[PDB]
């Protein structure tokens, strides 16, 4: 069963037991999907669906943000139950120690040797990883490696 379907059930399941908050926020994200596959006449594959993923929710850390400063309570915790309606689907994550390898090893084929060359390694890791890792987590990283 694709993460497509996964999704596609969840909103089903969503309506047959009466979550409306769960509906409408999972349509959201499928309607994203969709304004992606019509634009680009593609198929999503997982990769491409983080992706989706992470600047949703991107997007709504940053409301959250300019929420909160607007003295709005109420709107931040309704993106931040977004959120973690849409967190569910990420794959899992990298152990501290499975990151240091891999990071190892992408620097052995890269053939860096010092930080003046850390922001081509995060880009390449950004890729080699995906959503496995986030921005954060690689750059702390990287910098103890470097």
């Amino acid at each position: 069963m694709t993460l497509k379907e996964q999704i596609l059930n969840d909103i089903k399941e969503a309506m047959k037991q009466k979550d409306d908050f769960k509906r409408d926020s999972l349509r959201t994200l499928n309607a994203a999907f969709k304004q992606i596959e019509v634009d680009e006449r593609i198929e999503l594959d997982n990769e491409r669906i983080y992706k989706i993923i992470a600047s949703e929710i991107k997007k709504r850390k940053d409301a959250i943000e300019l929420y909160l400063k607007a003295n709005r309570e109420d709107l931040a915790q309704k993106e931040q139950n977004e959120i973690s309606l849409f967190e569910i689907y990420l794959p899992k994550q990298l152990s501290d120690e499975e990151l240091t390898l891999a990071l190892k090893q992408l620097i052995e084929e890269l053939g860096v040797s010092s930080l003046k060359e850390q922001g081509l390694v995060m880009k390449e890791a950004k890729i080699k990883l995906g959503a496995s890792v986030d921005g954060k987590r690689l750059n702390l990283a990287l910098k103890e490696l470097l």
